[PDB]
């Protein structure tokens, strides 16, 4: 469970949002990139893997994920590759704040901040951020 | 050191800028190549970082990029207190060593920096019974 992520793209305003969801926690990382390239994908994956303990990524069938640069990055970083609730949610927060910023990429990271900090449930609840650190700390 | 305290520093290599955030208690790092130390680039780095880990305070070098109104606006929004000029120099030293060990596997410097971040955060310190910066940050931050 703790090493598993799902990666998805979302299309808005002529660019691509790459979104990686930590499956057990709902925690997200996201980045706006100009186009969905093998290179951009590979880079997003190395960044994520130096930050969190990434064992497996679950992706769509896209040609970006089967590129030699993506395969080189996965081999080096130790990532096995394979083939919405949190993601429609992200798109909705983007809308709730998109107004508040000049560029989309600013509203996107504002949305990540909001998602990852938000307590789910009542008093006794946890944010997605809290849940991922607890999951990984427990594992260790 | 609080679990919420970060130190930001910059390094220049090959004519490019590397912004580095160090989690002071653990030695964990986040780093990115940016085009130039502008307010808008520094603000965006901080917004990203604060969205990923619980950032309470940032100690900075008091560079002109931090005096930017946009950086203050970002810290305010994210609930970060900015402490300028308030003192890991062997960190910017450390990252450049590791960047040299991987530089030949990467066509572009920015890729080599993420590779170095990865090696840094996974490295066991203190010998075979020790722990990585990555292990230490989650242990320090975990509330339950
Ligand atoms: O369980 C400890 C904890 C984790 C966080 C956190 C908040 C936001 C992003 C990542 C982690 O806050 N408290
Ligand atoms: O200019 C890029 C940018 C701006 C911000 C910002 C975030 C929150 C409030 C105000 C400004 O973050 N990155
Ligand atoms: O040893 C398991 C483990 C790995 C990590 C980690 C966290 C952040 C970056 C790199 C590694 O945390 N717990």
């Amino acid at each position: 469970s703790p090493g598993i992520w799902q990666l998805d793209c979302t299309h808005l305003e002529g660019k691509v949002i790459l979104v990686a969801v930590h499956v057990a926690s709902g925690y997200i990382e996201a980045e706006v990139i100009p186009a969905e390239t093998g290179q951009e994908t590979a880079y997003f994956l190395l960044k994520l893997a130096g930050r969190w303990p990434v064992k497996t990524v679950h992706t769509d069938n896209g040609s970006n994920f089967t590129s030699t640069t993506v395969k080189a990055a996965c081999d080096w970083a130790g990532i096995k590759q394979e083939d919405e609730s949190m993601n429609k949610e992200l798109k909705k927060i983007i809308g709730q704040v998109r107004d508040q910023a000049e560029h989309l990429k600013t509203a996107v990271q504002m949305a990540v901040f909001i998602h990852n900090h938000k307590r789910k449930g009542g008093i006794g609840g946890y944010s997605a951020g809290e849940r991922i650190v607890d999951i990984i700390a427990t594992d260790i």
